[PDB]
C-alpha cells in the first residue's frame, strides 16, 4: 500500500496474509471460521494462510497458521481481463476466534451508499520495499464513468474502482486479495490497477464483492 501509514494493532482482525515459497504473495479476508476470501490470481502452490498477524518480521502470540484444503476459484474467472477475480480458501481447521482474529461481514447491497473506505496490506510501500508492519489508508469509491476513462474497455460490472486523486493513496504488489472495507463491511477485494501504484489519475480496481453473495454462500454450504 503506497502513501499510507501503519495500522493500529486492533483494527484489522479479519486480515489474512498469503504465503507461497516463503514470501508474501497476497492478502485475504477471513469471512467465516473455515473460509478466507482472496483474489483468484492469488492461486499459487502450497498456500500458507496466516491470521492474527500485524508484524510479519516477528512471531506473534495472536497468530494462527493454516494450509489450504480446498481453493475454489469462481467458474467464470478470466485471467486476461481479471474479470470475476475471486477465490474461496477452505482452511485446515476452524480459526480460533479472539480479539485479533474475527471474520468481516460482506456488503450484500450493490446500491450501498458509503463511498468512504479503507484498504490494508503488506504490499509495496512508496519506497518500493515490502513492509514488516501492515499499512492502512482511507480512500474513496470512484464513479463507473471515471474508472472507464482510466482503463478504456477494461472495466466490467464485476469491478469497482477506489482511490485518491489528491495524494495517490493506492494498494500495490502484495496487497491483492486484501479487503476494501466501507461501513464495517467487505465491499471489494484488491484486484489490479496501474504500474507504478499510486497514480492520482488511475485508481485501484477491486472485485465487486456484492455480486458474489449467492456463489459464496453456495460454496460454504457445499457437501
Ligand atoms: N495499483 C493497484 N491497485 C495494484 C494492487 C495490487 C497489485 C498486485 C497484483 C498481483 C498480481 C499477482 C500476484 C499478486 C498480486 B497482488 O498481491 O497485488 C497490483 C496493482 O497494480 C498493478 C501492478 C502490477 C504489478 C506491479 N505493480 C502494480
Amino acid at each position: 500500500l503506497v502513501h499510507g501509514g501503519p495500522c493500529d494493532k486492533t483494527s484489522h482482525p479479519y486480515q489474512a496474509a498469503l504465503y507461497t515459497s516463503g514470501h508474501l504473495l497476497c492478502g485475504g479476508v477471513l469471512i467465516h471460521p473455515l473460509w478466507v476470501l482472496t483474489a483468484a490470481h492469488c492461486k499459487k502452490p502450497n498456500l500458507q494462510v496466516f491470521l492474527g498477524k500485524h508484524n510479519l518480521g516477528q512471531q506473534e502470540s495472536s497468530q494462527e497458521q493454516s494450509s489450504v484444503v480446498r481453493a475454489v476459484i469462481h467458474p467464470d474467472y478470466d485471467a486476461a481481463s481479471h474479470d470475476q477475480d475471486i477465490m474461496l480458501l477452505r482452511l485446515a481447521r476452524p480459526a480460533k476466534l479472539s480479539e485479533l482474529i474475527q471474520p468481516l461481514p460482506l456488503e450484500r447491497d450493490c446500491s450501498a451508499q458509503t463511498t468512504s473506505c479503507h484498504i490494508l496490506g503488506w504490499g509495496k510501500t512508496a519506497d518500493g520495499d515490502f513492509p514488516d508492519t501492515i499499512q492502512c489508508a482511507y480512500i474513496h469509491l470512484v464513479s463507473r464513468e471515471e474508472c472507464e476513462h482510466a482503463y478504456p474497455g477494461q472495466i466490467t460490472q464485476n469491478m469497482l474502482c477506489a482511490g485518491d486523486e489528491k495524494y495517490g493513496k493506492d494498494s500495490c504488489q502484495g496487497d491483492s486479495g486484501g479487503p476494501l472495507v466501507c461501513g464495517d463491511h467487505l465491499r471489494g477485494l484488491v484486484s489490479w490497477g496501474d504500474y507504478p501504484c499510486g497514480s492520482k489519475e488511475r485508481p485501484g480496481v477491486y472485485t465487486n464483492v456484492c455480486r458474489y453473495t449467492n456463489w459464496i454462500q453456495k460454496t460454504i454450504q457445499a457437501k
